[PDB]
């Protein structure tokens, strides 16, 4: 019927005594873990409360409990009555509060109704995460934790140090469907990609035997299963891995719990799982006062004596016996039951507050609480609470009753681990884990990874991503991204870490590569050579052997220009001597050849043959203005890109093309070697060899620039204006000595 | 107290009877417009629906109506006896559904109580867009559109015909809070921006004297503010703005509606606003039903009876007379009557239909009627019913009572406008405007824009915006965007619609500029010339001037190569050609020359000679193939691109190299000039001219590539070359004749 004991202020209470699906009555099945084990709880506490003397001396509280039956429907008829005494319209009790609950549907429907009247309601057992949405139950406090508080602890399981990073389960309702609607929004917020996604709807359906393929498809990123899924469909789930014999980590939920049942005959298949409970502490005190209730001594409740009648399979009034009592050896204790107490608990010290600020120095109530102000009553004190769970003496920091901004209680779950086959806890989730990770038996006895794409080397980087799944492309040029590569500095070239593009000094020098030593003997020979003439014969062939002297000396200054490193002015310097020295070399056979054709002072013809080199010598250094005496680098496609002056320069080819003139001009005078004097007085065998070098020297220039490599062709074609030089004044010397 | 009259089934009714905010009591001033205005308009449907004999014949449908003193918290006390009733705990009242409403506070307290018992409700007029969210209200259709159909119709007259798209003004509390947060996500999703957009909270406060300066100080694109206000404070507004002595085009909401109060004593502040009232139909059965009610015949209202006593200012039981009646002259209807009586037709038409299919063959209700089913009464009859609304004789489209799928009525508003002052509706918002825009008298006279920045014309029509605010920036090239400007085409180029980029092909060619003629003349000249050396000398000399003819020759069809359009290798071959053309000018006087200084035969010296011009003509190939005879365009910061042949040929001066080094070597047999037959005997008067003309031809060549602009440099040139080569001629033969 109803418990409606009489008290200064009267407290509400909504179990699920009956049981709903009994059939037509549908309130038949009197339930004791959830109902009377619970219900006299509630009646527990409401006995020490009075008993006590610091929550309220003067105030006895009282008791009015209505049936529920596990029906919403049947809560709501059963709940006016806490209206009807109220708002005045014998039943004389200003009910303050309703400790109802259990069943969310049962829960919801009653916060729906009570929010209109303005009554505090705390459920001590309602984990749905609708309720926690003060916009829609704004007088609805709990002790509970919801359940999206377990997508936030298991996706934290999940991220411990370097942990698994893939998959989800779910399941169809409400449990499965809300608490994997808050697992995505922790998996996606905290950098978690998910594998196939099922929804395992029906008791018994081809999905479940078809839902562990398709999660055993996706075989490389899924070996952590998030199990969010109720009691009964676990076992149709493992039961169907079971036939498969499939081995995984399920990550589960409050719903697998640590429930021994829910893996019978399939326990290796789900060795190493992962699975919350909600992490309660056994009251002591009331396990001893329900084991002293007896038939005939509890008439406070009426659904005792149908309750005697159920559990033990009699008739109080199959015929037991009076010394028939409860112990631990028949039932234990509900696993909500702190949850019950905390519950009274949290209204009793709300209402003491509110007492001792409304109605000072008075032990008993005051006039002000006659009419019991609803929304102060909620969101001042019991929203405000801060005392420590009675009958739990362990007094640990866990042991508060803190209420959450939301109504919510305090999440506290407790990971479990199912090694060989029994549960044991591994962990605790009151706000960050504290997993004993060495105790974890795993699955594969060895921690799994699960990340779908391997973590690229600083080798490798580049990767085409979904999130979790990358590919590894071979191309740290600039760090450019872990997503691209324009090359620039690539891993095909000789880049560095993070820094090296093409920007690298790679230029090429030949620093003495052991080929520009003979340029060296040659000039030294031609100038042995030399001074043995000029030892020899020490006028107008004077001065020609000066001119030429200066030639064979300018010849070596090119090669050694050449041998010094690039510069923009000492490059281009280098340049205008090559011609410089070639026109000199000319030159002095042209006025040789002009001085032999002259039957005009011979110091006027010097002057004039050296204005004839002059005028390369003023086109030389109005060439250097041209390209304003820089230099250009030499890219290519490969690596070890050149720094060096101006390449492909046509106009030291133009110079040439004078000097050709002026040896051509030469050829001119050359013809002449029938009319001039052999063997003796300015013989023309000097002549016809110079006019042989210096095709030998067109020769090797054009050689030298078709190719590209550049290694010693400007050597080798200096050698040969140094071999040239000697070799003018050599055949001319034969006879002499 | 209540009206119960029996019935076999009872409608419930909540109406705000009394008004709430007169003390202590709260319950007392009797509400006349809203009130026993609507309440007997209900009882009037009632008495129409058991009179007539097609809805429900053998069912006569009870009323239990109760008052709500327009106060959610004795509305929710009071409600509970529609639940009493049903759900067996005399009142034996089968309450099939509540036809309550008014206030929005009122109808939401009692939605979600009536929801948790499966009892449908049909509020008559609330207008809030809460009770439209059907996940908290899911027994809830309403005959009222929702306010946020306002800021859907509003939003829609502000875009009928490249109309107004700017500024908002709100107001706090439920509808104006509400609404303008519709308006905006209607204005942001079809393209409208908003100014400033205060809200004038209380009901006298500076905000508002600063809310007109506020919406003044945004003055080019605010001149149409949305109002969504209530009545007491559009009168603020309006005032404050009075003062100030602004002008707008006030586009208001239903809480300004066609109230003349609104604008009192600032009539010309207000004059052109836009106003939307609710567009309902009065009732005129119930006009004459109303006002034949008498205080001693009205027994089954007991407030009538003290609205009686409150209406005349009289004491019925002051004294007022027993003549006194309501009549026209005394009151008018209330502006919500037709949304009375389409909410009771819409439950008898919806039991009706209930009616026929769960107990057909029966005039009279059958058993299954004695336990309604909420659910199925709701939304299969309730939310699908679609008859006409009755004692409204016009039948026109809009008389229909369809409910939308979310329990709402079909909206229909009646846009106003306040012209000199009175109001006049100037459209119709039923689901699109019919607006009469000849008829509206506009603020200043004339339609306003009130558009933030001018649309930019195909010129200038690079943008900066907010979205409704651009910059019209003065820079067509591709149409590339409205905000952006990469200038390959743009307006400071020879560009066209939308396709004008560097690709025009602006070539730049002569083609007969009036300068190319001296050439032609220059030509003739020479010809006219050598014709008449010819004919009066008509050998070695005869060979000289056949090869002489040829260079003459080559010369004017250089001068024709440069005149015809560009070509890949046509311009590339007349290059080559100016060179083969100077050598073989300077060739023959090298050949003459030669011939001079011969003291070998004279074949073999012809065919010498003809070598010597061969080299030139196969180094001359050898160059073509070096650039593969292509031509280059020659672009540049301004426009007008040309698109020639190769440019800067420093191989064309590599050509004269060769033709200096042959007229060089000329000169060296022009210095035999005083040892050679002078006057007679080939005499060297011609060789001294070819040598300056030389000269004077390489000036010329420089001076032109010294410049850019290539109007006739080249032109130029060859005629100085065409002249030079008549005059060598011509100096040589000047004793002849
Ligand atoms: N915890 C319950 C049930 C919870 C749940 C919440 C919402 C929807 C479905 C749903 O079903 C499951 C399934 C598995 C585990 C927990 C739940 C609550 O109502 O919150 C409540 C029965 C528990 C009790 O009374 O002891
Ligand atoms: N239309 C009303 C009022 C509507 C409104 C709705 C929600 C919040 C505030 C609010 O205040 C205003 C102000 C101006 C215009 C209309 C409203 C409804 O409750 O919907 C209802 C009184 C009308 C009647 O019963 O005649």
């Amino acid at each position: 019927r109803e418990i409606k004991i009489e008290g200064d202020l009267v407290l509400g209470g909504l179990f699920p005594i009956n049981e709903k699906g009994t059939g037509t009555e549908e309130c038949g099945r009197i339930n004791e873990d959830r109902g009377i084990q619970r219900l006299e709880a509630m009646l527990f506490a409401i006995d020490e409360i009075n008993k006590d003397n610091y929550l309220l001396p003067g105030v006895k509280l009282g008791v009015h409990i209505l049936d529920t039956c596990s029906r919403d429907t049947y809560a709501l008829e059963q709940s006016l009555e806490f209206v009807r005494a109220s708002l005045t319209k014998n039943i004389p009790l200003l009910i303050a509060g309703v400790i109802g609950g259990s069943y969310s549907s049962v829960s919801i429907q009653v916060a729906n109704l009570l929010r209109l009247f303005q009554i505090p309601q705390i459920s001590y057992a309602s984990t749905s995460a609708k309720l926690s949405d003060k916009s829609r139950y704004d007088y609805f406090a709990r002790t509970v934790p919801p359940d999206f508080y377990q997508a936030k602890a298991m996706a934290e399981i999940l991220r411990f140090f370097n942990w698994t990073y893939v998959s989800t389960v779910a399941s169809e309702g409400d449990y499965g469907e809300t608490g994997i609607e808050a697992f995505e929004q922790e998996a996606r917020l905290r950098n978690i990609c998910i594998a196939t996604a099922e929804k395992v709807g029906r008791s018994n359906i081809r999905k479940s035997y078809d839902s562990v393929i398709r999660e055993l498809l996706q075989k490389p990123n899924a070996r952590v299963v998030v199990l969010f899924m109720r009691s009964d469909d676990s076992r149709e789930l493992i039961a169907a891995a079971n036939r498969v014999n499939a081995s995984f980590t399920w990550v589960a939920s409050d719903g697998w719990g640590a429930q021994e049942s829910i893996v019978k005959g399939s326990e290796h298949v789900a060795y190493g799982a992962i699975t919350l409970e909600l992490a309660s502490h056994p009251v002591r005190q009331f396990d001893r006062y329900f084991q002293s209730l007896n038939p005939y001594n509890n008439h406070r409740n009426p659904w005792f004596r149908d309750f005697w009648e159920q559990k033990f399979q009699c008739s109080l009034q199959q015929v037991c016996d009076k010394h028939l009592a409860i112990d631990s050896s028949n039932y234990e204790q509900e696993s909500k039951i702190m949850f019950v107490v905390n519950a009274v608990y949290a209204m009793a010290h709300a209402l003491h507050k509110m007492q001792r600020t409304l109605c000072p120095n008075t032990t008993k109530l005051c006039d002000a609480m006659k009419i019991l102000d609803g929304k102060k009553l909620y969101k001042e004190y019991l929203l405000k609470i801060n005392f420590t769970a009675p009958f739990n003496p362990n007094k640990g920091a866990d042991s508060i009753v803190k209420f959450d901004t939301f109504g919510d209680g305090m999440g506290r779950y407790n990971v479990f681990n199912l090694q060989q086959y029994s549960y044991l806890k591994v962990g605790h989730w009151a706000e960050t884990l504290s997993l004993d990770v060495d105790s974890i038996h795993w699955s594969r006895n060895s921690v799994p990874t699960s990340q779908c794409s391997d973590p690229c080397a600083p080798n490798e980087m580049k990767n085409m991503q979904d999130v979790c799944c990358w590919i590894c492309i071979p191309c740290y040029e600039y760090l450019v991204d872990e997503f691209t590569c324009m090359d620039c500095g690539p891993g095909q070239w000789p880049t560095a870490d993070l820094s090296g593009c093409y920007n690298l000094p790679e230029d090429y020098i030949k620093w003495e590569d052991a080929w520009a030593i003979g340029p060296v003997t040659i000039a030294c020979l031609g100038f042995l050579c030399t001074c043995i003439v000029i030892t020899v014969f020490i006028a107008s062939g004077r001065e020609l052997c000066y001119i030429l002297l200066f030639g064979v000396s300018l010849s070596y200054c090119m090669t050694f220009f050449f041998i010094a490193k690039p510069s923009p002015v000492i490059c281009a310097l280098r340049r205008l001597g090559l011609g410089t020295s070639f026109a000199i070399c000319y030159s002095a056979l042209l006025t040789k050849t002009n001085c032999i054709a002259r039957i005009p002072s011979s110091q006027v013809f010097i002057c004039l043959g050296l204005i004839l080199v002059q005028i390369v010598m003023v086109s030389v250094w109005l060439i250097l203005e041209t390209p304003g005496t820089r230099r250009y680098t030499l890219p290519e496609k490969r690596e070890t890109v050149i720094l060096k002056c101006n390449v492909k320069d046509s106009s030291m080819l133009i110079s040439l093309t004078y000097d050709v003139v002026l040896v051509i001009l030469c050829t001119v005078y050359a013809f002449k070697t029938r009319k001039c004097p052999e063997n003796f007085n300015e013989a023309k065998f000097i002549g016809f060899t110079m006019y042989t070098t210096c095709i030998i020297w067109l020769a090797f220039l054009p050689i030298f620039y078709v190719t590209s490599s550049d290694y010693r062709v400007q050597t080798t074609t200096m050698c040969i204006s140094v071999s040239l030089s000697g070799f003018v004044v050599l055949g001319c010397l034969f006879a002499p000595k």
